């Protein structure tokens, strides 16, 4: 009994993963492992942007029936909603300007302005660990506004997932003048393992199917074939 249409929301601010190109159109690799998956299932899928912060609302409200947005897998996550196996994954970094001093740790970013998305685990992450110790953290509706607060010199410095700020804005032109500062933040509790399609805990065939639909394009070199498209480095992990 999986829905002969299948509701997918994604939040298409978060380039190479899920954006818009010039006339509208969803692109990015979620949406083509979305596609891909919703073909071998063999149901239709209808595409759904929201910002960010409300998709598990709207996962959970009906309004939508799956969510492929780079939602990491956490064990808070879980309490809620259910995955299916790893998409890919996804570590986190910040970025600041080019020669800057900064480093992920309070001592370097005590007083600076840090940008992170709404809804994220990289806001749970800086709420609980540098905005308590006041470095001034600011949330906001979508990526893209961070990346221009961030070249308007509003931030000093942003947090999200490392693949989408390299391949999303480092490697841009608006990029230019800046670069990854420090190494990747690793923290088990706050970033989960990898990114899955979100799902209601009771959609357990809809579950089946995605995982199911995964393993046969990963099996048949698809997977590869797609991320190729995309990257030269094994975004799959481990
Ligand atoms: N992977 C992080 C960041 C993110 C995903 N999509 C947009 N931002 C999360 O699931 O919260």
């Amino acid at each position: 009994a999986l829905p002969q249409t299948v509701r997918i929301g994604t939040d298409t601010t978060y380039a190479p993963f899920s954006s818009k190109d010039a006339k509208g159109e969803f692109i990015g690799f979620d949406i083509d492992l979305g596609n891909e998956m919703c073909k071998r299932m063999q149901v239709k899928c209808t595409w759904v942007a929201s910002d960010f912060d409300a998709l598990i609302p709207s996962l959970k409200a009906k309004k939508i029936d799956a969510i492929i947005s780079s939602l990491s897998i956490t064990d808070k996550r879980q309490q809620e909603i259910a995955f299916s196996d790893k998409l890919y994954a996804a570590d986190s970094r910040l970025i600041a300007a080019k020669g800057s001093p900064i480093q992920p740790t309070l001592e370097s970013l005590k007083g600076k302005h840090v940008g992170v998305l709404q809804g994220s685990t990289q806001e749970a992450y800086a709420n609980d660990n540098w905005r308590t110790k006041g470095v001034d953290v600011v949330a906001y509706a979508n990526q893209d506004l961070i990346y221009s607060d961030l070249t308007a010199g509003r931030l000093d410095a942003a947090l999200q997932d490392e693949v989408a700020a390299s391949e999303g804005f480092l490697k841009q032109p608006a990029g230019k003048e800046y670069a990854f500062a420090g190494p990747s933040v690793k923290d088990k509790k706050y970033f989960g393992d990898g990114t899955g399609v979100g799902l209601r805990k009771d959609d357990t065939e809809l579950k089946a199917a995605f995982d199911k639909a995964l393993t046969e394009l990963r099996q048949d070199g698809t997977y590869d074939k797609m991320a190729k498209k995309y990257f030269d480095f094994n975004v799959y992990g481990d």
